[PDB]
C-alpha cells in the first residue's frame, strides 16, 4: 500500500464513503476519506487553479481552489507530514471518474520544494508535451500537443470518458523532508479544466506525494479518484 | 502609530512587560507583547538563521529561529494578516539594545511576496554594501564594507554599543496583500549574529512588516526592539 | 542627462535618425540610435512578449520580441554594460507617441537582477493597480484597474493618444552590477499590446534601465521613446 | 556516441590533444578539444564556482570559474544548442583522473533550464546525501554524508584516487530546447574543491549536458575527464 498525503478536488459526493454531501476539496493524509474537507463549487467548463501549500514550520497543509469569477474553496488541516510521508517521494496528479465522468484537463502544474537549514526542486509546466520524458504518465494520462495532461480517457470528439483513471508524476523523486532541514516547505499549484455534460460530474483531480513508485491503485476509479486501493 | 507585524528574536526577558523570562522568538501583532512566542536558546556569537513563513490560505504567521549545532526554537501564531496589515507595507529588519547589549548583525537577507490568483517581489542580499541604495536605514543601522548590515551601533573596536536601534527597510513597498489575490503569501530568511559579552545580552532582532512610512519609534530601545513607541 | 542602455520595440522609422527603414527591435546604448536593430513585424492589436537577457560572462544583452502566431525578432550586442551602467539603476518601461500613435499597453513585467559571487532582486508585474506603489510612473503613464500599465495617454474611448509619453521604473533601485560579482546577469520580460488604427503606428516601447534618477527627457515623443532628449 | 556540450574545469594540460599548455576552462561541443578555452588557475585546496550560462537568443554558451581571492576564468562560445543537443538531456557533472589525481570534490550543484514563449526545471543541490535519489551516479561518483558530491574515488583516508571517473546526473530528463520556446536558457552552477598534493593536480571536473542516457565512455579517465570515448 502507496503512503499518498493528497488534496483532492472532489467533484462528486460519495457521502456513503464520508464525503460531504456536495463537491469538495479535501485534504487526504492515507486515506480517501478527508481529514478535512470544504465545500467546493465546481465551475463546468471553466479553468480552476488548485494551490496546495506546506510547510515543516507552521505544518499546516492548506488548499484553495479558485476560478476566475473569484469564487474559492480553501481546506487546511495541521499534519507534520515528517510522520506520514517518506524522506522520498514523487509528486503526482490524480484523477478518475467512474459512472459519472468529466474531462480531468490540467493546464498547468508547479511545484516546489525546499529543504532550507538549500535543497531545491521546483519544475513548472504551463505546457505539457506530447512525449514528456520528466513526466510519468499511469493509467489513461496522456498529454500533447494541445499543450494539456489529460489525466482521464477523453475520446477522438473530446468527450470525457466514463471508468476512467490517469495520473502523472515528477519524474524526479522529490526529498520531501530531512530531518536537518529546519525548514521543509513544498507548494504545488495546477490548473485544471473539468467539464462534463453528464448528469453528474465526477470524479475529481488530486495531487498528491507518495512514495516514489506509487501506481494506480486497481480499480481506483470514481470515487477512490486513482489514489487509494479502497475506501479505508 | 505605525501598524506593526514581527517575528523578534528576543534575547532579553523583560518578564515586566510579559516577556516570558527566558530569550524567546515571538510573534508580535501590533503590539510587543507577542502573541505567541516559544523559548529561544541565543547562541552568544554564532550565526543564527530565522526563517519567517505567512500564506493567506493556511493564515499561520510561522517563524523558526536555528543555528548550525541544529537547535531550534518554533513559534507560529494563526492570524490573518488581511486584517492586520496595509495592503502595502515596507519589510524590515529591526533591532535595539537597552541596558544590556549584543551585536545585532545581520549577515542576509531575503524576501518573498507573491500574490497569485501572479505579482512576486524578491529580494536576497547575502551580502550588504556600504550604499545600499535599495535599503533604507534607520537609527543606528549601517552597512558595508564586511558585508554585514549592523541594525544597531558597534564601536570601532567591534563592540556591541549600549542604548541602541536601528532598522533597514527594503526600499520598494511591497504589496502584501490584494483581495483578489488567492493567495498571498510571504517569506523571509535572515542571517543574523548576535554577540555580547556582557552580562546579558540583550535585547534583539525582529523581521517586521509595516506601513510604508514606518520609522523608529521614539525610545524604542532595549525591550521594545526598535518596533513600537511603547509596551501595550 | 541619464544614462540609458535600452531595447526599444521601435513602431515606426525615423530613417531620418538612423532608425532601419521598417519597424525594428534595437538595442539602445547610450543613444536612440540602436547599436544594433532586427527587422520587427508588430502585430498591431496582438500582444507581444519581449524578453532582455543580459549577463556579465557572456557580455550580450540579447533582446527577442515574439507575438503568438510565433514570429519573432532577435537582436543582441555585445556589451560590457559594467562601463555603460553605473552601479545602481533603475529599471523601467518606456513608451512615446509622435504624429503616429499606438496604444502602449504593458500587461505584465518581470525582471531579475543578480549578483553572484548572491544579491538578487525579482520582481514580477502580471497585474498592475491603480496605485502600484512599487512603480514610478512618469509622463502619460497609468496603470489600474484593467490590470494594465498604460504608458501613454489613452483617451475614455479606448483611443491611444498622439504626441504621447510615459515610463514606470521599478520603485527600488537595482544594484545592476558589483564589481567583485562573478556573474551580474539581468533579465526582463513583458508583455505589451500595441494597437493602431492610424496610417502608422507610432513609436514604440522600450525596457531601459538607467541612473537611478532618470525622467522622461523633454519633447521624448515619437522618435525619441521617451529615453533621450534628443537623436545623438 | 553520446552527444556532450560542456563546460570542463580542466586542471591538467594534455597539450597532446589541443588542451593549450596550462589549466584551463573550456566549452566542449561534441569534442573534448574544446572549441573554446581561457586560461585558469586551478586554486589547490581551495573551493571554487563555476557558473555556464546559456540562452537561445544571445546563443552564447558561457562559462565562468572563480575562486574566493577573486581570480576568475571565463570562456563563452558562440553555438546554437538547438542544432548539437536532443530537446531532452540530462544534466550533469562529471569529473576524471588519470596518472595525476585531485579530489574532485562538488560541494554544491544549482540548475536551471526554463522554455519561454514556461517550462521549468530548476534545482538546487548544497547538500548533497547518502542515498540522494535525484542524482544519478556513474563511476566513481558518491555522495553523502560530508554534504558532498565526490565525482572521483577518495581513499579512506581523504586521498585523490588516480585512474578515477563519475559523474552525477539529474534524475529527471530536461527539456533543454522546445522549437516553439521563444527563449529556452539554462544556467547551472557548481561549487567544487579541486585538490591534490601530487605533483600535478588532474584532471578536471566537467558540467555537461548529454542525450538522457549518456554513461562514461569507456576508459575516459584522465584527459577525457568522463565524457567521451576519445579524443577526436
Ligand atoms: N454515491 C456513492 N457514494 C459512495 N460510494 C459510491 N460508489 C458509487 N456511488 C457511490
Ligand atoms: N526586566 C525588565 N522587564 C521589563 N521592562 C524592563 N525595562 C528595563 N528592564 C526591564
Ligand atoms: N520619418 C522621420 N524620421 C526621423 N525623424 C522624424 N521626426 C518626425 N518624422 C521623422
Ligand atoms: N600530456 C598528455 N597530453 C595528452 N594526452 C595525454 N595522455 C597522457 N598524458 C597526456
Ligand atoms: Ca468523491
Ligand atoms: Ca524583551
Ligand atoms: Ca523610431
Ligand atoms: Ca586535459
Ligand atoms: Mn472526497
Ligand atoms: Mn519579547
Ligand atoms: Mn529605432
Ligand atoms: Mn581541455
Amino acid at each position: 500500500a502507496d503512503t499518498i498525503v493528497a488534496v483532492e478536488l472532489d467533484t462528486y459526493p460519495n457521502t456513503d464513503i464520508g464525503d460531504p454531501s456536495y463537491p469538495h476539496i479535501g485534504i487526504d493524509i492515507k486515506s480517501v476519506r478527508s481529514k478535512k474537507t470544504a465545500k467546493w463549487n465546481m465551475q463546468n467548463g471553466k479553468v480552476g487553479t488548485a494551490h496546495i501549500i506546506y510547510n515543516s514550520v507552521g505544518k499546516r497543509l492548506s488548499a484553495v481552489v479558485s476560478y476566475p469569477n473569484g469564487d474559492s474553496a480553501t481546506v487546511s488541516y495541521d499534519v507534520d507530514l515528517d510522520n506520514v510521508l517518506p524522506e522520498w517521494v514523487r509528486v503526482g496528479l490524480s484523477a478518475s471518474t467512474g459512472l459519472y465522468k468529466e474531462t480531468n484537463t490540467i493546464l498547468s502544474w508547479s511545484f516546489t520544494s525546499k529543504l532550507k537549514s538549500t535543497n531545491a526542486l521546483h519544475f513548472v509546466f504551463n505546457q505539457f508535451s506530447k512525449d514528456q520524458k520528466d513526466l510519468i504518465l499511469q493509467g489513461d494520462a496522456t498529454t500533447g500537443t494541445d499543450g494539456n495532461l489529460e489525466l482521464t480517457r477523453v475520446s477522438s470528439n473530446g468527450s470525457p470518458q466514463g471508468s476512467s483513471v490517469g495520473r502523472a508524476l515528477f519524474y524526479a523523486p522529490v526529498h520531501i523532508w530531512e530531518s536537518s532541514a529546519v525548514v521543509a516547505s513544498f507548494d504545488a499549484t495546477f490548473t485544471f479544466l473539468i467539464k462534463s455534460s453528464d448528469s453528474h460530474p465526477a470524479d475529481g483531480i488530486a495531487f498528491f506525494i507518495s512514495n516514489i513508485d506509487s501506481s494506480i491503485p486497481s480499480g481506483s476509479t470514481g470515487r477512490l479518484l486513482g489514489l487509494f486501493p479502497d475506501a479505508n
